[PDB]
DNA sequence: ACGACCAATTGAGCGGCCTCGGCACCGGGATTCTCGATCAGCGATGCGGAAGAGAGTGAGGACGAACGCGCCCCCACCCCCTTTTATAGCCCCCCTTC
């Protein structure tokens, strides 16, 4: 996380409460949107220093997020990719990845390329795994993406 | 004096069987209409499969270029103009004879 990234108190008291110990906790963190979730979600993974894939409800979310890596932390634009059908940034290139529940989750046959880069993602394990707007989560094809993605913690 | 009782009379009202079946209430009957699930709806997402917009390069355009030839100029420099005289044949214009 640069220098330039304030965290706020209840930000802070988040963090703490999540990262209680050297090992991370799963689980879920309510925060209004004005209240900066996703720098929270960016200091997560600033913390666990570790491979981590952020997946978001829409694809102007994804753009929303690889802005606010960037605009957090020190990690440069070609180590960030946005796995979607829409764009392609080669994410077996890159070590952080961006997508969303649709594409993880489609039920209907997969294209040739997005399957490259779904096995690889099948076949990495991910140290964090953000979920953003979780209350779509529950959803049944949502919920699957918890199945197909391997995640030592999910936020 | 009449009031109740007694008798003979009798037949309407009554107590009852008869029977029953119209209706309602009561309860118990396969039920015309309930609810509890499925699928459909509105407006959104995303993915996956489809078209068009830009490209190339055939080629011939216009025409810049490169050359020779061409007309033309400004330029050295050279010769001729003019004068004198001797000298002669050569030549034309004119006069002159026939």
């Amino acid at each position: 996380l640069k220098p330039t990234a304030v965290l706020r108190p209840y930000q802070e008291k988040s963090l703490r409460k999540m990262f209680g110990n050297g090992r991370a906790r799963s689980g879920v963190i309510v925060l209004p949107c004005g209240a900066g979730k996703s720098l929270v979600g960016v200091t997560a993974a600033c913390t666990v220093r570790k491979r981590c894939l952020v997946l978001g409800n829409s694809a102007v979310s994804v753009e929303q997020w690889k802005a606010q890596f960037k605009m957090w932390s020190t990690i440069d634009d070609s180590q960030i990719c946005r796995f979607t059908s829409d764009a392609k940034d080669k994410p077996i290139g890159c070590s952080v990845a961006i997508s969303t529940y649709s594409m993880l989750g489609h039920t209907t046959k997969r294209s040739w390329e997005a399957e490259r880069v779904m096995e690889w993602l099948k076949t990495q394990e991910w140290g964090l795994m953000i979920l953003d707007e979780v209350h779509t989560i529950p959803a049944k094809m949502f919920r699957r993406v918890l199945t197909i993605v391997q995640a030592h913690c999910k936020l």
